[PDB]
């Protein structure tokens, strides 16, 4: 469960990083 | 309930990054 | 445990703009 939010939460605003470069 | 969570914390994740900048 | 799930998360994430930076 904790990983399940640390991982997705995280994981999807890495990619607004990556996005936005 | 977690994606209440994930909302809000991805919400202010992406304002501090940004403020970070 | 919302602010302990929040506080966590978001402190690993902002190691990744340090560590990436």
């Amino acid at each position: 469960w904790l990983g399940f939010i640390a991982g997705l939460i995280a994981i999807v605003l890495v990619t607004i990083l990556l996005s936005s470069t």
